[PDB]
């Protein structure tokens, strides 16, 4: 472990005792922390400016530019959607009219996919499938933009397949939503989707995640899909949290410094507009209630899936080898593999850290 | 049309006449061009330095990385290997043992993702799967190496698909292999692969060419893959390659300006060791028997596998879906499409030029 950030380390603990931390050991960390140096400078310099404000305490437009500058750099968003695709691909066989419901839709690419895989299953092609999506933070506080392109080109996608097709989006906030704004029909099988979202009604209290799972389950689902970033941000202390999240993202800020110039641009907006406004969520001035955009590990995922009445579904013998074929072009000097955790969990990892954890649940 | 390119042009008609071309013209070609700057002036640059050598006479490395590079940048190799391999899917789903021969095989990732596909097939996982490789000259003259970990690599993953698997190579000249040496089996189905090999037979002469579509005709094949660049540089006079050579890799150089900065080093060793080389090859010194690495149109394909008995297979209704499946995330900056080309190609253009054809036969 780098010396930048065992220091760093134990000035979050020399912070959280009562004596507390001496601005030379801060200061020494924010002179050698550089937000264009290397993987350890960079994160160095977003935890000490969080630590910093902690201390000091007592866009939609930058997202999205992020989101794709991450998604062309790195294997996560894919390994995520076809791994839940193939999940749903397979509990749905048996179901001739297919409802997609889709807690936190970014763009169409995950069902554009899921589509194409629907169209040439050994069942053969279905007859209807209809995707109903709530429109991700992600893309702000304006969607109907995107959501309306991304209609578009799913319908249009779906024309070149001969398949019955239909989207839709729900505008209200999802605390507002109840079973029978989805329209599901007796005749149809239901999948949820959840694919990095469920982290955002994480709190304080559980009541807006309780409520979200509550009403999936309602729908009747064939399964629910899961995908979430694997670091527990929730309910553990600052020091705790603090080291979490340092492991966590120097994991991913390593996985960029890989994929990318030093110098690159693209790069530094995702590492201060997405990592860093996310560091400081976790890691700054804010506590209890007013603590937001919490994560959880998979074990407590688990424990909430289970408490909302859901069971684990084992993923697809062919979810290793899929996610194995993604990888198949990162040659030697990228650090990815796939980890296995329990149950039924299946996580993408960068040097045996897991990152991000997908699983299915009914 | 850029005017240092219809200069160019130009000068190609002088040289081609009896006056002759005037120094001053080409000179004025030559000081407007760079390696450096835009498309046009990058594209000019290689061919003015061709048209020179031409007028004067009266490695292995360079390419795997710059065939990574290529592939990283752009789609061309995915959109190949995907369409091929959906043709294979359709065309064997009645057999429940497979044999693939790969004219050239370069890694082994267009079969990894042909596994994967087969062992989702409607008719159920075949149980045994066998491939044969050749391997491109894109290896060079010392194959073994990433041959035999190529073959490592699918058989780890074949292993995770609980598939029976073989893969072996042939390094003999394929000039000198026969029927027997592929080790075919009455209870098999054959498929044969040629994705950017068979353009390295065509010559003054079609013999070479000829005996491998004869040898593979003789393999009885369920179907055939053939997937090539769109350009007519085999028997048209000078003049005439020159111009279509021109238009042809100027499409090419926009698609990469698009993909990469303009000070990229891994962009500047595909423009002149991949794309500079196979210029001077066209549009160079050499003439008759001499003339290599010929390449050649939709048209006088479809003339030389009708010639040695092969007919059209049209391709699956959901080819043009998985294209554009692949195509999802190429932005608006970003000119791909797909043309069809008669009576049974499709083809990846770039701003409506089609650049590289995929068809199947038997």
């Amino acid at each position: 472990s780098a010396p930048i950030l065992q220091s760093l380390l134990s000035c979050s603990r020399a912070a959280a005792t009562d004596p507390g931390l001496a601005a030379a050991e801060l200061a020494s960390v924010r002179a050698a922390a550089t937000d264009a140096g290397d993987p350890s400078e960079r994160l160095a310099f977003y935890f000490a400016d969080a630590l910093s404000r902690r201390l000091a305490c007592g866009a939609s437009d930058e997202l999205t530019l992020c989101y794709k500058t991450l998604n062309d750099a790195c294997p996560y968003s894919k390994f995520a959607h076809l791994t839940a695709n193939q999940a749903i691909l397979e509990a749905t066989g048996a179901a001739t009219k297919i409802h997609i419901v889709d807690f936190g839709i970014v763009q169409g690419i995950q069902w554009a996919a899921l589509l194409q895989a629907l169209a040439t299953r050994p069942e053969g092609k279905p007859t209807r499938i209809r995707i109903t999506g709530v429109p991700s933070p992600l893309l702000g506080p304006q969607p109907a933009a995107s959501l309306a392109a991304t209609n578009t080109r799913l319908r249009d996608f779906a024309k070149l397949l001969g398949v019955d097709f239909e989207f839709v989006p729900l505008l209200r906030p999802v605390h507002e939503l109840n079973k029978s704004d989805f329209l599901v029909e007796p005749d149809e099988a239901v999948a949820v989707n959840f694919m990095l979202q469920l982290y955002h009604l994480l709190g304080d209290s559980d009541e807006l995640v309780r409520r979200v799972l509550r009403l999936a389950k309602s729908l009747s689902p064939a399964v629910v899909t899961l995908g979430e970033y694997e670091v527990s941000l929730n309910r553990a202390g600052f020091v705790d949290r603090f080291a979490n999240a340092l492991s966590y993202y120097r994991s991913l800020f390593e996985s960029l410094d890989v994929a990318m110039t030093r110098d690159s641009p693209e790069r530094v907006r995702v590492e201060r507009w997405m990592f860093g406004e996310r560091i400081q969520r976790a890691v700054g001035p804010e506590e209890g209630a007013d603590r937001t955009e919490r994560m959880a590990g998979s074990s407590e995922w688990q424990t909430l899936m289970e408490w909302c009445g859901f069971e684990p579904v084992p993923l697809s013998n062919y979810a290793r080898s899929q996610a194995d074929l993604l990888l198949w072009n990162y040659d030697s000097k990228y650090k990815y593999s796939l980890v296995e955790l329990p149950p039924a969990f299946l996580s993408l990892a960068w040097e045996k850290r897991p990152l991000l954890t997908v699983s299915a649940w009914r």
